[PDB]
């Protein structure tokens, strides 16, 4: 593809607002627009930043961060300012948190799978994200549109597929695992493996021994079936991202209201405990009602 060259002097750097696998992301201004820039911290991570630039120049999809351009001296990527911040911050951040619906949960997950499916279909060689997690999922358009960033490629163990820890030959299917865990997280509004805690190796041992997030009380069987297939030990038993897109696209018939912006506050006491099954944050009553009308 191609990249728009940008003069660094034309960029005005405001406060630092995030930190990826490498570099540091900041809020900024450029040419009568709000923008997010991503500068290098050191010369050691220059080669990583160039490969990211070469990949981002090729990608073009509604659910991947728009890259306006780049600077070469100093090295930095100029991106769209995601108004809504990260998904992580919307789910778990500082109060007041926003109210969201099952429809938002499923729409977010559909949009993520749409973006990952585009990367997995890239020719000649597929782009694997390798680090899919809510801190890398940004929200725009009042919290209704989701976008993937920091792709290609620590603190990620909770979303990372077992075969990746093991140093084993891995594939596209590592992102399907991550997506599975993200679906649980948006439905429950819970940090996965928060109760295990400790350092990263403790979650890695857990997940390697078969541990997965608890099942969700009253979760529709079609959604429970997709979720649990996504986090199989064997990556060949997980569905492709193309299959996830189709299934999730079809399910959205029963989840209307995904285009409503997040505007209501939420007072939070998500009921912990009850070992084994957990309660969802979102409500499925409307799902079951609409399903029944179509089926019986
Ligand atoms: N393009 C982007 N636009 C906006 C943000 C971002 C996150 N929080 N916030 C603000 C939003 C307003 C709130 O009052 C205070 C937090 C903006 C962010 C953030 Cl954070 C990242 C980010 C995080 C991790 C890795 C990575 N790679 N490329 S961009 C990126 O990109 C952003």
């Amino acid at each position: 593809g191609s990249l728009h060259m940008i003069d660094y002097k034309e960029i005005e750097v405001e406060e630092v607002v995030g930190r990826g696998a490498f570099g540091v992301v900041c809020k900024a201004k450029w040419r009568a627009k709000d923008v997010a820039i991503k500068q290098i911290e050191s010369e050691s991570e220059r080669k990583a930043f160039i490969v990211e630039l070469r990949q981002l120049s090729r990608v073009n999809h509604p659910n991947i961060v728009k890259l306006y351009g780049a600077c070469l001296n100093p090295v930095c990527l100029v991106m769209e300012y995601a108004e809504g911040g990260s998904l992580y911050n919307v789910l778990h951040g500082a109060e007041p948190l926003p109210y969201y619906t099952a429809a938002h949960a499923m729409s977010w997950c559909l949009q993520c799978s749409q973006g990952v499916a585009y990367l997995h279909s890239m020719q000649p060689k597929a782009l694997i994200h390798r680090d899919l997690k809510p801190p890398n999922l940004l929200l725009v358009a009042g919290g209704t549109v989701l976008k993937i960033c920091d792709f290609g490629t620590k603190g990620s163990a909770a979303w990372m597929a077992p075969e990746v820890f093991e140093g084993s030959n891995y594939s596209e299917k590592c992102d399907v695992f991550s997506w599975g865990i993200i679906l649980w997280e948006v439905i429950t509004r819970r940090k996965p493996f928060d109760e295990i805690g400790g350092p990263a190796f403790r979650i890695m041992w857990a997940v390697h021994n078969g541990t997965r997030p608890p099942l969700i009380k009253n979760l529709p069987k079609p959604i429970e079936s997709l979720m649990t297939r996504c986090w199989s030990k064997d990556p060949s038993q997980r569905p492709s991202m193309e299959e996830i897109v189709k299934i999730m696209t079809h399910l959205m018939r029963y989840f209307p209201g995904a285009d409503e912006p997040l505007q209501y506050p939420c007072q939070h006491s998500l009921p912990p405990g009850e070992d084994g099954r957990v309660e969802p944050y979102v409500d499925f009553a409307e799902f079951y009602r609409l399903w029944s009308v179509d089926h019986g």
